[PDB]
């Protein structure tokens, strides 16, 4: 069905023009906290902003600003926060938001550096013995292990209040094989990606909503929820022909603007879902 639809935009080519559809349709609320003089330096990009409705509020007394996003998807029964890349000085609000929402999994779609830019702080220790601190928010953070393989990394991440001194597992899920340009020429290793994250349980109700992030937290993370929910949506209805993706995608940017940034990802995320029903 849903292939069957694939294929007419295939061979009629429009691509573009469907997703251009979808840029046009898509809600626009305001932004304003985002946009504020003193929020300057917590954005990595100007032009990606979360609406105030759904931004998420950091806790403690100061700035309660961080660029990220809470996608609540009701029929699917699933929450995500979608966020941008860390910077240098917003690595501590990284953290604290993941302590403070409760999450239990981190899922990183871009390397630090790509075709040679800088794309994310390097928010988390790449070496046991040298723990971060975030002395601004008081928390803690270490390298217990990690599991390097041929197509994603997934470490296993203390992170621990340094208030209370309580701590918790973090896995941290990390894709480090997106295409440097385009999208994959098949979805096979994002969907096992994917599958492997769903079996962690990071994504599971009795946690809070996993944190998924690229460099503008829109793009190849709005293509990893994208392709999440309507797998859910495909297994859950009555008619799992009925899934349509373009009305999935619109529902999400409700939540967070310019999820999926190009006509490639658009086709890449049918690509997946289609692919993925099949599993
Ligand atoms: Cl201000
Ligand atoms: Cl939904
Ligand atoms: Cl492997
Ligand atoms: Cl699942
Ligand atoms: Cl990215
Ligand atoms: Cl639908
Ligand atoms: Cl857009």
């Amino acid at each position: 069905e849903m292939e069957k639809e694939f294929e007419q935009i295939d061979k009629s080519g429009s691509w573009a023009a469907i997703y251009q559809d979808i840029r046009h349709e898509a809600s626009d609320f305001p932004c304003r906290v985002a946009k504020l003089p003193k929020n300057k330096n917590r954005n990595r990009y100007r032009d990606v902003s979360p609406f105030d409705h759904s931004r998420i509020k950091l806790h403690q007394e100061d700035n309660d600003y961080i660029n990220a996003s809470l996608i609540k998807m009701e029929e699917a029964q699933r929450s995500y926060i979608l966020t941008q890349g860390p910077l240098p000085n917003t690595c501590g609000h990284f953290w604290e938001m993941v302590w403070e929402q409760k999450s239990r999994g981190v899922v990183m779609l871009n390397r630090v550096m790509e075709k040679g830019s800088l794309k994310c702080a390097q928010y988390w220790p790449q070496k046991e013995e040298k723990e971060m601190i975030f002395e601004d928010t008081n928390l803690k953070l270490t390298l217990i292990s990690e599991d390097i393989k041929s197509y994603y990394t997934v470490r296993q991440l203390e992170l621990e209040n340094l208030t209370t001194q309580e701590t918790r597992e973090i896995l941290h899920f990390h894709y480090t094989t997106w295409p440097d340009f385009g999208v994959g020429e098949s979805p096979a290793s994002f969907l096992n990606f994917l599958f492997k994250v769903r079996e962690s349980g990071s994504l599971s109700p009795e946690h809070g909503p996993v944190v998924v992030h690229c460099s503008a937290g829109i793009g190849r993370s709005g293509t990893f929820c994208l392709a999440d929910t309507c797998l859910l949506l495909m297994d859950k209805r009555k008619d799992p022909s009925s899934v349509d993706i373009k009305k999935v995608l619109l529902e999400m940017r409700k939540f967070r603007m310019g999820l999926i940034q190009t006509a490639d990802q658009l086709r890449f995320s049918y690509l997946a879902v289609i692919e993925g029903a099949k599993f």
